[PDB]
């Protein structure tokens, strides 16, 4: 399976600052059975070149938790009239003090167009907050996950 | 442990057309152990008069399977600069054709706030819609679940 090439147009790249991004709902299930969620950016998802796989950089401690007890993983795109819905399993990972950098394969791809223009979870970024959430630091694990997925 | 009052102010009431609305992701969980979401709205939403609980009209087919496997399900709702998550057990159900009206006691209710402004998943109604999703069958069938819950 590969990473729905919607999907992979929406997350690929990092965010300048000061411009309206999209937040994703990066969904987990922890120990009693319950959806878990923590809104990830374009700065922490990221498509394979070859875009077989989707990276991803979670800093959340019960987002990271959640992947490593039970592998599995789900995220809400939305784009124009389309609300896209993955299901992800985690086939490798990273760790790097409070990082956990992981590989995901798509399990599945629901894509919902109620045929309505929807409007995407929006905030903006600023220099402050790629300061605060260590930008830089992210990137970086990013190149050394894709160098072992390479 | 009642619904949070600031939860239930985001859900209370019933949206007119031609309004714009937050689409909230209601979350459960499939047969392999995967998160599954399906968007609801304040049509679909709605705390209990006394804030006790939160009722939710349900149409999408998974979903309702998931609720009847497990009981367990889960909420995103944004406000302000907040990022509310909830964690719901459903405690009552009632079912028609398609639809779930479910009673849901709040188990858990997680505020993750950045301190930026985020604006939420949002959609315009329209008669179109209210037409397409049958708005009227949902109103009736929060009446009776209420009915049943109140009259318990
Ligand atoms: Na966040
Ligand atoms: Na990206
Ligand atoms: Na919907
Ligand atoms: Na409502």
């Amino acid at each position: 399976s590969k990473v729905p090439g919607e999907i992979a147009e929406l997350l690929r790249g990092f965010p300048d600052v000061d411009v309206q991004e999209q937040a994703f709902a990066f969904l987990t299930v922890d120990t009693g059975g319950y959806p878990h969620s923590a809104l990830l950016s374009r700065t922490e998802l990221e498509p394979s070149t070859d875009e077989a796989v989707l990276f991803a950089v979670v800093a959340s401690p019960r987002t990271r938790a959640n992947l490593r007890r039970t592998g599995t993983a789900g995220l809400i795109a939305i784009d124009g009239t389309t609300c896209h819905h993955l299901k992800l399993r985690m086939t490798g990972s990273l760790a790097d003090r409070g990082l956990l950098a992981c590989i995901f394969s798509v399990v599945d791809h629901k894509r919902d167009d109620l045929g309505i223009p929807l409007q995407p979870m929006l905030f903006r970024t600023s220099a402050d907050l790629a300061e605060q959430e260590d930008w830089p630091r992210t990137r970086d694990l990013f190149e050394r996950l894709r160098a072992g997925y390479e």
